[PDB]
């Protein structure tokens, strides 16, 4: 459909796996973290993962709990969440965005507002975490109206069943996380090729150019993200930049 099926498109002619970066906005504070993002997509990010600090982040690694805290402490609000993703759309027109929002947020704000307000500002799809399986039907519906992207997401140990549904829930893309929560996912995900043509990203444990070669082999793309949070921690902004480039060159073929 959108911004996503054109990327894959485009770099399946390229002969390129996506690299799926993911940065918190505000952490360690707003300005750096603008930096940050800007970084990584002049680097060679090919979808951008945009996290929108949350109070309660239980799916994340402690890596990237502390950023959750942190951008919560230096007031980072939605707004300001949309404003970050709305200004590097301008300079960045055709990357897919990715807003990642818990559940609970959508809801205190409103299906429609949220869905409205994320589609006014750049926002190309969602990813969401911890979403309950009973207001799942209800979100897609609403992400539907508003042209936002539902991605699903698998895991290790995904039934055959489950991933049927995955397949005819994702819009353009899947993602799946590589451990029980390496030789599983990636048999699992050979099961999901028999079973579904949408594009698959993998995540979690990807910070060595040599993971993003492992798993961009069987892999459309890989999902960093607690590896560039580090870093952006300290600032380090142009060593986030080389970790992207050579990420990136995992990638190619």
């Amino acid at each position: 459909m959108g911004r996503i099926s054109d990327k894959f498109t485009e770099l399946k002619e390229k002969r390129e796996k996506a690299l799926v970066s993911y940065l918190m906005v505000g952490y360690p504070d707003y300005e750096t973290s603008l930096k940050a993002f800007k970084e990584v997509l002049k680097n060679g990010t090919d979808i951008l993962e945009i996290g929108f600090p949350f109070s309660d982040p239980v799916a994340d690694g402690p890596t990237i709990q502390v950023a959750h805290e942190v951008a919560l402490k230096n007031g980072i609000r939605f707004e300001d969440v949309l404003e970050l993703s709305e200004t590097l759309r301008k300079e960045f027109p055709d990357i897919p965005f990715l807003l990642m929002t818990y559940y609970n947020p959508i809801f205190r704000i409103g299906l429609e507002k949220f869905c409205r307000l994320s589609r006014e500002k750049g926002i190309d799809g969602f990813i969401v975490p911890d979403l309950p399986p009973e207001e799942a039907e209800e979100l897609k519906a609403v992400m539907k109206k508003y042209v936002l992207s539902f991605v699903p997401l698998g895991a290790p140990t995904s039934t055959r069943k489950r991933i049927k549904l995955i397949c005819e829930a994702a819009d353009e893309m899947t993602y799946f996380v590589s451990v029980t929560g390496y030789e599983r996912i990636k048999k699992k995900v050979e099961e999901y090729r028999e079973l579904c043509d949408k594009p698959v990203v993998v995540g979690f444990g990807v910070s060595k150019k040599e993971h993003a070669r492992e798993i961009g082999s069987f892999a459309d793309g890989v999902v960093v993200g607690s590896a560039l949070v580090k870093l952006a921690g300290q600032k380090k902004i142009e060593d986030l930049g080389n970790l992207v480039k050579e990420l990136k060159e995992g990638l190619r073929e």
